């Protein structure tokens, strides 16, 4: 398919005003994207969308002004874009790019059932060419999930990640703070309080595609105690009917995201180079059907 349109504006690196949004962009009231509400910037008409981030302490403000940072250091058309940031006293505002009718991935996802294996293969070679992008700049996303990811066109099939807030560049001896409600998209490593890294993000990138496919949520249980449990034993399989009628191309790649050990899971970019994303003759197979 068709690479995602880039925003109608050059990659800036953004560094975060002091004073008030509302001097300088017009925030919609009514139109509310996510909190975010869509916006436009009063001297061009540029429409935007804007993101008000409320922020308790320091170490809040911190966090994001090192979103913003990373953000300064993303140029992709798969990466959702940073136009102007503002701080005030409780909260740090940030103006992105506006994706005209998007959809986030929760709701792709929920209407699974309309998705061929096709349409679910180029919404992973868009996903992974977006994380690809990320790891080669040295920046792990860190919360990969539907809720943070775009579907722009659904003919197109084209996405874009709009959240980067727990994205960072990366470390050695980079431990998360978590909390365990709801939990079902945590990787292990996370869940056990060890240290994340690049495979950090190629679990999630497991967890997606079999979600795409299926509908299911893979580790998911009765309740957040079970769904630790699933993560922990990384208990999950392919034997549910949903799963009957795809590719074994697909199987294996699920197989070489969803392993306990980060190290034995493949990167963004063999994600990329693996048969069920390449291959040629299994996509026109996949198109006769
Ligand atoms: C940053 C952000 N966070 C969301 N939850 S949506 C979002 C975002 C950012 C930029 N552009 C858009 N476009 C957009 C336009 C119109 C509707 C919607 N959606 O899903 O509800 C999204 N959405």
């Amino acid at each position: 398919d068709i690479p995602a349109p880039p925003a109608p504006f050059d990659h800036r690196i953004v560094t975060a005003k002091q004073g008030a949004v509302n001097s300088f962009y017009t925030v919609s009231k009514t139109e509310i994207l996510g909190q975010v509400h869509k916006c436009e910037e009063t001297a061009t008409g540029l429409k935007l969308a804007a993101k008000i981030i409320k922020t308790r302490g320091m170490k809040d403000k911190e966090e994001v002004k090192n979103e913003i940072s990373v953000m300064n250091q993303l140029d992709h058309a798969n990466l959702i874009q940073l136009y102007d940031a503002f701080e005030s006293k409780n909260d740090i505002v940030l103006v992105m790019e506006y994706v005209d009718g998007g959809e986030l991935f929760d709701r792709i996802i929920d209407e699974s059932y309309n998705l061929t294996e096709l349409d679910t293969i180029l919404f992973m070679k868009q996903i992974c060419e977006g994380i690809r992008h990320m790891h080669q700049m040295y920046i792990l996303h860190l919360d990969l999930k539907p809720e943070n990811i775009l579907c722009v066109n659904r003919d197109a099939k084209q996405i874009k990640i709009i959240d980067f807030g727990l994205a960072r560049r990366y470390k050695p001896r980079e431990k998360l703070k978590v909390n365990f409600g709801t939990p079902e998209f945590l990787a292990p490593e996370v869940v056990n309080y060890d240290f994340v890294s690049f495979p950090t993000d190629m679990w999630s990138v497991g967890v997606i595609a079999y979600m795409l496919l299926s509908g299911l949520s893979p580790f998911l249980g009765d309740n957040d105690a079970e769904t630790l449990n699933n993560i922990l034993a990384c208990r999950w399989d392919l034997e549910d009917e949903e799963f009957q009628d795809i590719s074994e191309e697909a199987k294996e790649f699920i197989s070489k995201l969803l392993i306990k050990e980060k190290s034995w899971r493949i990167s963004a970019s063999e994600a990329l180079k693996h048969p069920w994303l390449s291959d040629h003759k299994l996509h026109s197979r996949l198109s006769a059907q």
